[PDB]
């Protein structure tokens, strides 16, 4: 098992929430973009990082990637549902429920980042991440879109700097 | 041999291809893809255009509702792509004037073809001749899997229902 399996799995788990979020927005006719909200979600995460003495700029970069990957999945689903609306899940969970699940995933993600700091900042990170991704892509039989989204979500992981 | 519906299906496909410059503009301008009120205006004008040529406006409204949804679907797919890789979004894309003119011309080509092929669009042979036309235009325009799906959605109301006995 890759030593980055937990963090790449958490990334994938957070990507799973794009679908019910999209489903809800589709039915409610809400826009996918929410620049104000994203700006603020990243604010809290930055401050959480500072509290644990985790580099906030690294954290905000990673979560920005994560959020864009999620937005990409929502747009892809809207594309599919414009082509064939019958596919749109009729009774998705409330957006507030999805957002609370996301908040909890974020906390776990940040904890896994801190736990793996020495590895994320080590030269073996690129190799370990490619292995973690390859394993999870196969084991979850992730489709093309989710493979791409996972790449985007994890693209800044190995940018961590070792402690002073 | 060429489907009698190839000219119509080719216009539909060329009109779908306008999704690309339109999406690139909306992306840079930070505009959403959708606008229900805009689409209802566009559909209303198409109905008026149909009436002017004594084409069934309800039929034209259904066909163009499908065409517009299919176009939106392409626009959303590009937005997905550009969220994953923002550097791939076309930089400093041109404004929508060319796209506007193209859509006006293609709307007119489509409507005139619906009149020209009305008997076929109403006949049992429509389904197979639509299939033949789609195959021929997918090839001639080298349409990828996204545009193949979109062309299917755009043309799904072309063939009219037949008597049930
Ligand atoms: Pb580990
Ligand atoms: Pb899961």
């Amino acid at each position: 098992t890759s030593q980055l399996a937990e963090l790449v799995d958490a990334a994938a788990e957070r990507l799973e929430v794009a679908d019910p979020v999209a489903a809800f927005k589709w039915r409610a006719q809400l826009p996918i973009e929410d620049s104000g909200r994203v700006e603020q979600q990243l604010a809290k995460l930055g401050e959480d990082a500072r509290s644990q003495h985790i580099d906030p700029d690294y954290v905000t970069r990673v979560f920005d990637d994560q959020i864009r990957a999620t937005e990409a999945i929502e747009y892809s689903r809207f594309s599919d549902w414009k082509l064939n609306p019958a596919s749109a899940p009729p009774e998705p969970p409330d957006l507030s429920a999805s957002r609370s699940a996301i908040d909890s995933l974020n906390n776990r993600m940040l904890s896994q980042i801190w736990s793996h700091w020495s590895l994320l900042s080590a030269p073996s990170c690129a190799a370990q991440l490619d292995r973690a991704k390859r394993d999870i892509v196969r084991s979850r039989h992730l489709d093309s879109l989710y493979q791409r989204a996972l790449t985007t979500a994890t693209q800044s992981y190995c940018q961590a700097l070792p402690p002073a």
